[PDB]
């Protein structure tokens, strides 16, 4: 528990993003505590994605050593050299949660996963010059916003909510109307109350032929406001967003090195999450220092906010403590470790 309270992951190899999402998923303190319930008795040590997580986060918990993650990466299953340099952040975070959620199911937290990160989302076609819409609903856990051209987060979501417009020879198919010129676009009904923001860095073949980073600077506040952004707004409950995490890469596409920012009480007091060494830090070096550009003469900068509803704020971050953990489950992480102690 170090000088911070807090502890670090060992540096395994290339895991990339890794390590700082384990560290975003560690202070969501509702999704540890429900982790930390599911019927894992029984379970192929092996095999078992719940399991692994349990151990990892009991680790980072209660060690004053850094923590390992082998038997995380094995069980589901990204073990070559390059496996993780393969993927995105968004994609390990969801085959950790699915894996997850689909333990819960049928137990005492069923739906902790969609409760604390799924939202809602209308996505609509308009026909110009025909009387047609087509309104259906659509379900995220998190959002991958644009910021190539974007001063910040603002036009970011501006461009998220932003009309399409659909001409031929993109027209489209409006059944017994034939083709008709439409506007498509998405609104947001509902926003959860831990929001995944990726920032689009790290994009695609820009035709020829490589992935790439971008390193422009790019804005975000420590609270964020969305309320217009939604269909409709509760006078009660506003979309206020509180900074939780800011995971930032350094380098450039082939590459860097992986951080991750935490202030996990929610307070404003900020770590440095580096692997194994964990320290605190000005808000400044968390966040403004994160924007990114090319300024002095900067490859330094987040490609992932974690923001939390600052009405469930205090909630989410709700305290955990030893007794958090099912004795069960405390007893065969000891006696694996017992083996382990065995050489
Ligand atoms: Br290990
Ligand atoms: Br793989
Ligand atoms: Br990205
Ligand atoms: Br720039």
């Amino acid at each position: 528990k170090k000088h911070t309270g807090y502890v670090g992951l060992k540096n395994q190899g290339a895991t990339c993003y890794m390590n700082s999402l384990l560290q975003t998923l560690f202070f969501t303190n509702q999704l540890r505590k429900a982790v930390y319930m599911m019927p894992t008795e029984g379970d192929d040590s092996s095999k078992s994605v719940p399991l692994a997580l349990q151990r990892v986060f009991y680790e980072l918990q209660h060690s004053d050593k850094p923590v390992g993650t082998k038997k995380l990466t094995k069980s589901f299953g990204w073990e070559t050299l390059d496996s993780f340099m393969q993927h995105d952040v968004q994609e390990l975070c969801r085959v950790l949660l699915d894996n997850v959620e689909n333990k819960m199911k049928g137990t005492c937290v069923e739906g902790t996963i969609p409760k604390l990160f799924r939202g809602k989302m209308v996505s609509y076609i308009q026909c110009k010059e025909v009387d047609y819409r087509s309104d259906r609903r659509e379900d995220y856990y998190d959002i991958q916003l644009s910021i190539k051209g974007k001063k910040n987060i603002f036009e970011s979501f501006v461009d998220y909510v932003a009309v399409e417009q659909l001409d031929g020879d993109n027209k489209y198919d409006a059944g017994e109307h034939g083709l008709q010129e439409a506007e498509k676009g998405v609104k947001f009904l509902t926003l959860p109350p831990v929001l995944h923001l990726q920032l689009m860095r790290f994009m695609y073949d820009p035709q020829t032929d490589q992935n790439i980073k971008i390193n422009d600077r790019f804005e975000f506040p420590e609270q964020l406001p969305l309320d217009e952004f939604l269909q409709k707004t509760d006078p009660k409950d506003p979309a206020n967003y509180i900074l939780h995490a800011v995971l930032v890469h350094s380098g450039d596409n082939h590459g860097g090195h992986y951080v991750v920012y935490l202030n996990p009480k929610g307070d404003g007091k900020w770590c440095k999450f580096d692997d194994d060494v964990v320290s605190r830090c000005t808000k400044e070096e968390a966040i403004e220092h994160n924007y990114g550009g090319h300024d002095d003469d900067h490859c330094t900068n987040a490609y992932m906010l974690v923001y939390i509803r600052e009405s469930k704020l205090s909630e989410v971050l709700q305290a955990v403590t030893d007794h958090d953990i099912p004795q069960q489950l405390v007893e065969r992480l000891q006696e694996e470790k017992r083996i382990e102690a065995q050489k």
